[PDB]
């Protein structure tokens, strides 16, 4: 794997791209996402100061809502890029309005997931891959930088959130929702991450929320007593996508079961679908295969899911049922950038053809520039051989 040689695969040039223009391709889309004209291209929003320095968030334009998410993409986005100003004013932003530091509220110790660009909460509760990425980029951002004090202390601040994920308590308490009750955000037994800790819902899991590839970076780093809980998380991960993914057609279900069945969420039966989260999946199977060259499956299922997208050529959907039927809508950058990302694990030749289609698109404007920028900007970076494994 990568992180053994230090050689990450520059699928780019593999395909035939010289390196100053992959690195135009790569500053152009920071350039527009980053500092873009702010009704049609920027997702990221300068946001004045505290006494931590400059406060930014990354944000959906369409609902004008942050999201956790977002702000951890932005921050793993900018540590692979070296972009340590934006790195840190999006992480003061997160900490100082996101973060529940309260021990009596049911979200201690996690970042509401919605919230309005004034710092009001539409919910405090998490969804647990923003808590993923966030200490996974922190992690990234103390091996590359070193670390600060306070909240710039990134290798503190990630072994304090992520033993807090493991070890959390379960608490019941008052929340701008009402009374609610929430537990740890990975399972004990089973070593999954959830798709809530809310009680309610919190014994299930969401495939796109499966990072193996940070699991092993946290097997490697985190606080002594929790690296063998991360360690089987890997596995267990790697295990999970050879469940859940179809065997035809490797598409996953948005929401799932621990034991890798599809889940229907009862305010949204149609989670047991391939949406907008399942898109991620494939990314996040062939990461961790291009990395750690432990899931054996990772290439044959890349290879299963290129090759059902292919005959989807020219009548291209962005949701379908599991076993392929379409179920609506037209292609998208977001899909078409993580269908790009298979590469990282495929065999068959067929992935220069999506590794292609991703260099040929165009950063995003409008509406729904959020969530295809964030995705764009991401699948642009592993393909040019730019989303590394810092390990601190
Ligand atoms: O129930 C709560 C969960 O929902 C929550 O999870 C978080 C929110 O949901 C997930 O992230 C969102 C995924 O959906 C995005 O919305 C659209 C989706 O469509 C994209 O593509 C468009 C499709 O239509 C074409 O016509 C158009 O051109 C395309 O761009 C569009 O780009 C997206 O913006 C949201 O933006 C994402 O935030 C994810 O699970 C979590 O972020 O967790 C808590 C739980 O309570
Ligand atoms: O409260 C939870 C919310 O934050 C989301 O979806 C699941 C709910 O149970």
């Amino acid at each position: 794997g990568a992180v053994a040689t230090g050689e990450y695969r520059n699928l780019f040039a593999e395909i035939g791209k010289s390196e100053i223009d992959i690195q135009r391709k790569i500053d152009e889309a920071f350039q527009h996402l980053f500092y873009g004209d702010a009704k049609d291209a920027a997702v990221y929003y300068q946001a004045g100061g505290n006494e931590n320095g400059p406060l930014a968030y990354v944000y959906d334009v369409n609902s004008n809502d942050v999201r956790s998410e977002g702000m951890s993409y932005g921050m793993m986005i900018t540590v692979q890029m070296d972009k340590k100003a934006e790195f840190d004013a999006i992480w003061n932003w997160a900490k100082t309005y996101m973060y529940q530091d309260s021990p009596t509220h049911p979200a201690f110790g996690y970042f509401a997931w919605s919230m309005r660009r004034d710092g009001v909460a539409n919910d405090d509760m998490p969804a647990p891959d923003g808590e993923e990425y966030f200490v996974t980029a922190l992690y990234f951002a103390a091996a590359r930088w070193g670390n600060g004090e306070g909240i710039f202390n990134y290798q503190q601040e990630a072994d304090t959130i992520l033993s807090r994920m493991r070890h959390r308590q379960v608490i019941t308490g008052p929340t701008n929702r009402g009374v609610m009750t929430a537990t740890n955000l990975f399972h004990p037994e089973e070593a999954q991450v959830r798709f809530t800790p809310d009680i309610n819902n919190a014994d299930h899991t969401d495939a796109s929320y499966h990072l193996p590839s940070f699991y092993e970076i946290w097997a490697r780093v985190a606080p002594q007593e929790d690296r063998a809980f991360w360690a089987k998380a890997a596995d267990v991960s790697r295990d999970y996508f050879a469940k859940a993914a179809h065997p035809v057609t490797a598409l996953t279900p948005d929401y799932g079961n621990f034991d890798g069945t599809p889940w229907a969420a009862s305010w949204r039966p149609e989670s047991v679908d391939f949406r907008y989260n399942a898109w991620r999946s494939v990314m996040n199977w062939s990461m961790d295969y291009a990395w750690w060259g432990k899931d054996s499956g990772a290439p044959a299922r890349s290879d299963k899911l290129l090759a059902f997208f292919e005959t989807q050529e020219g009548k291209m959907n962005h949701l379908y049922s599991l076993d392929g039927k379409p179920l609506g809508g037209g292609p998208t950058l977001g899909l078409i950038s993580m269908n790009a990302t298979a590469a990282m694990a495929a065999t068959d030749p067929r992935w220069h053809n999506f590794v292609e289609k991703l260099w040929q698109q165009q950063p995003p404007t409008g509406q729904y520039r959020y969530y295809d920028g964030v995705l764009y900007l991401m699948a642009l970076l592993h393909c040019a051989g730019e989303y590394k494994a810092w390990i601190p």
